[PDB]
């Protein structure tokens, strides 16, 4: 039983510092990011943000929304192939941004390679485990691997560099890093398992780089600054849940105006359905209503585009290089 | 008046870092562990999660629910006999998962020896004072294990691994660990001595194990997280009072629905029924919860979890595999 | 402008470690003290608690009770030679556990003066100003010293060993230590000037022990346990105002039924009566009306005998000696 | 994506030692601070606390108050010229402890410009860029300096001693410290962008001072213990907007909802700034709007900083404000 000597921080453990630069103005920073993954061998293009596969906010509505500023949508797994198809034949634009979501459950592999070969204009694969740590997750993802060889794959959920190499080298291209942090994830309380999300952003980095891989901050950002302080940590894309919901384009009526906002793994989501889908069952939340989701999107950028003017980066490219945290209190 | 280097830490103040493994589902996760104890010589198997022998929640009928899990019930001290022996006529099957409770008074311990000669299938004895760290606790524990040399003892409370050494040498076979912690203990504030629960049983298990006893982490658990934490920094078994008050098989009426949740020392056990406990414990009103199956499900559910998490097939691998990290 | 690299701690800051002991039982431990002054060379024994010279708590009702259970009183100042007289009159077995209460003013003095003339049997003065580090008060110790060789002299406030030393070697008996923590003091709000109360009493009393002076922890103990940290950390006397306050034997009538409860240099005092006699401009607050005092002095005492016995102190004077802290979050 | 080893502290972090000295009573020290200037050779003469240029603090009518306790007014750039003339003419004892306020627009310099040539009086000019790091107001500093070569140049902000250096060298003569602990600054939560107050201070003060510049710490004081902290650390002169916020002076009516009364107080870049007026990268965040307590006449206020930095002064042993930084050793603590 040890206790690691290395305290590890989160987003409001540290700050970004400014630095010297020939930029003054936020319109100037380009936020757009080209990558070749690993394994799918394929080149993304656009801004490494990403809409949680969540039931609310990894919807059909958002994405349509999300791809007109070049933003990505990991749509939730629980759209039919009908709905799919009809996604496809309204909104071919979009499928160059979204991901197809499918759990390592025999079904959800069928009905995502049903999507896949439907649509083949996906060409994102979304995969998530409770336990992202497990042997059966490694070949899991070695078989999605051999059955898409030519699809980019997002996996996981990890926090230390280990697994991120061995997911990595098993095929997944993108590596979804983050347990604990999430606004409606419970791991902490009911396993007291986790990681805070800044030192595990900043180690699996690291690994994934090494092996030219790529990695996504899962979670934990509260606002456009925690989100700046991921891609400083060396984050290739951010996902997002809790800051895209509330809006109008998330799935849900308006119910003080709220929208409801519930965990993959939550009773609501169970009921509604997800068991061992992510490492806690998840909260269920009334968010306060947000209105339009472009109004949030554009803090978001616009705040992105401060951060990276301030420290020096006239592209997010360059955000990592030139990120240097100072710990606060 | 020195100050001890070594900051000492809380559950808060970790988390458990998850390692690769085969297990993919909590299900697969076997929370059944074997003890042999030390002094006793008796073998103990079920899952080491015991419920606190304060007044409300170390109930009978709450007993009845946790044997059917395989989980321990230390059953408060204010049961008289007559009340021991109609639990051993209803209730047989319950009797290996339960430990009668005494103070280190001699009415106590005649009372507990009444019980234990009327009910032989009780085989765990929980002894508790208010200072575990004296002279006349050890004494107390030697004559307890010479009265009965084949019970396994139970005895607490302490926080540092001299006392778990001496306490083991001295008879008992388990030690209750904490001193602070408690959701109802009131040390801190009332005397200022206490110790961190996770630095506690980190330092006491290493103690214990030393010398092939076993301890209790007794106190501070809030979540499932925090027990899952206790097994992770070596606590062989885990004790809840908090965590199990609240709910329909606990002592009390329902009172907004709440039950009154109340220390063992407290103002309202004074009136009910001194130097039992090491501080005169707070009363609470805590939400009513409802059934305790649930909040059982809930806490073998996210231990199981955990186990998978860091790759323990068996709870008794949770410790080996137990990587802390610091957090803010 | 430096900054000191050693983290000063305080009272929350800190649990005291349980030892091994032959003390089953708290009533067994004698919280009596034996003192013998540097300075006035007198001899002292009681308990060593005392109440602050506060408005609401430094009276002689509360005097009378405090003195039944061998506890001391530091007298207010405002008290008239005339309720004097008339409290040796008719409480003569008090005049033991109580010290008379001056500011550096000229005023005061004379008033102390007549009183402690008026009254042979008060052998403790209480010296207080906003400056407890300035020459002027050194000086002013000089002097009440030289006017009253056998009073025992209480001097304050300091928070660090060099000027302990120095109000030592003036003529003080005993130095007052705290400046920050007490519960109506606000000099850290209003001047940035403090120290940790707990850090204060560790350094402070080394240095007064040193020369074989005595030093009270003055203000910060919110609790029993606070009380017990003060004194093994080496407090030869512990005082108290805000623990104290909102009993029946406080000055002032009941107010949810309140006790007014403020600072001696407050806006309250001022208008009542103090510009410098404290470091800061203290606040007044409404206190929960606690009841009668015998039953807060039970409950303080209770729990520093169980302190005691908890780490092997069979009489207060061994505590400091048993005491080990360890630092918590 | 390097982590900095050293802890940035802010004022919560530290309390200053109490200091053997002469000083009995707070009255004895005197607070007026005499400064000569860098680049613009000028002398000042007065107690070196600026109202920052906000909407609602940096007035004329609060400036007319400052004044009378030989403190500083740095005025918000939405004034009119006709504004400044009226100011002028009925509050000309006034002009010296003023500053006009600028942006690196060219309207905004236009502006000044003209105010300056009509008020030969104000001998400060006050200019905040969104980055004051950047290349482009360095050059916008050069050019102010040579376009006005014996006013005193406020400019910021900052937060490190590479960039004071840097506009001080520019014709910056003051520099104007802090990023993200202003009041209702957001900058760590929309960028993530920022540096503890304290540390600022201390890092941007040696750096200021190593080349006879001077420093504005500029916001996070909370109140006047933060306030004695800053020139502690070696700040120069310190900026406030939140603490002068919510008095009568201020700019605005009394707000009442639930039994409360309360004034409105908004970021120099808030919305309501950019509905109201040119602001949009004025500051490095688009700040808060809040509703705060109405506190009443500013002059209780002042006399509570003043007054309490007279006693910090008196506990450190220092009898002027200049000794303070000289005389401050601070305490780590944890509450
Ligand atoms: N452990 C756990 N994580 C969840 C659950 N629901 C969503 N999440 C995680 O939290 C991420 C979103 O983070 P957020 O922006 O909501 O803080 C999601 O992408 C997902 O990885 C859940 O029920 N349990
Ligand atoms: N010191 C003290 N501890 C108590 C009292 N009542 C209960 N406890 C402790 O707190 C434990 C339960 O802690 P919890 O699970 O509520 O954190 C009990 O098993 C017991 O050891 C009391 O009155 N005083
Ligand atoms: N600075 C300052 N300190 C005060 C004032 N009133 C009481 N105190 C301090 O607070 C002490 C009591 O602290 P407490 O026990 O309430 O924490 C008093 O003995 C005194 O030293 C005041 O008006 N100003
Ligand atoms: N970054 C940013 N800073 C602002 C804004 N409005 C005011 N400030 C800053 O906050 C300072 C006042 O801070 P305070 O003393 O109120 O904590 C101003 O001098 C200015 O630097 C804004 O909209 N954005
Ligand atoms: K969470
Ligand atoms: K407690
Ligand atoms: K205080
Ligand atoms: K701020």
């Amino acid at each position: 039983p040890r206790i690691d000597a290395d305290l590890k921080l989160d987003f409001k453990d540290v700050l970004l510092r400014p630095k010297r630069s020939s930029l003054k103005s936020r319109a100037e920073v380009d936020l757009e990011r080209t990558f070749t993954f690993r394994n799918s061998k394929q080149t993304y293009s656009g801004i490494p943000i990403i809409v949680a596969n969540m039931d609310t906010v990894g919807t059909f509505e958002m994405a349509a929304v999300m791809s007109q500023h070049s933003m990505f949508t990991a749509i939730h797994k629980h759209y039919s192939l009908d709905d799919w198809k009809l996604f496809a034949t309204n909104h071919p634009e979009c499928l160059q941004n979204v991901a197809v979501s499918s759990g390592s459950g025999q079904n959800d592999l069928e009905k995502m390679t049903s999507i896949l070969e439907a649509v083949p204009q996906v060409k994102f694969i979304c995969l998530d485990v409770a336990n992202g740590y497990s042997e059966h997750f490694v070949e899991f993802v070695k078989l999605v691997r051999a059955k898409f060889p030519e699809h980019t794959i997002m996996a996981g959920n990890v926090v230390t560099g280990e697994m991120v190499e061995e997911l990595i080298l098993s095929g997944a291209d993108i590596i979804k890093v983050g347990v604990g942090p999430g606004s409606v994830c419970t791991t902490r309380t009911k396993t007291g398992v986790g990681y805070p999300q800044l030192s595990a952003v900043i180690e699996c980095a690291d690994s994934a780089h090494g092996l030219k891989g790529h990695i996504i901050s899962d979670g934990g950002c509260t606002c456009p600054g925690d989100v700046a302080k991921a891609f400083g940590a060396g984050a290739d894309f951010v996902m997002l849940g809790g800051m895209f919901s509330g809006h109008t384009e998330c799935a849900g009526e308006v119910i003080r105006k709220l929208k409801l906002f519930y965990g993959m793994s939550s009773d609501t989501a169970m009921n509604k359905h997800v068991a061992e889908y992510r490492a806690s069952e998840g909260k269920t939340v009334e968010v306060p209503y947000k209105g339009d989701v472009e109004n949030t999107i554009l803090d978001i950028l616009g705040g992105l585009r401060s951060t990276c003017t301030y420290v020096g980066a006239a592209k997010l490219k360059e955000l990592s290089r030139r990120a240097t945290f100072i710990r606060v209190t």
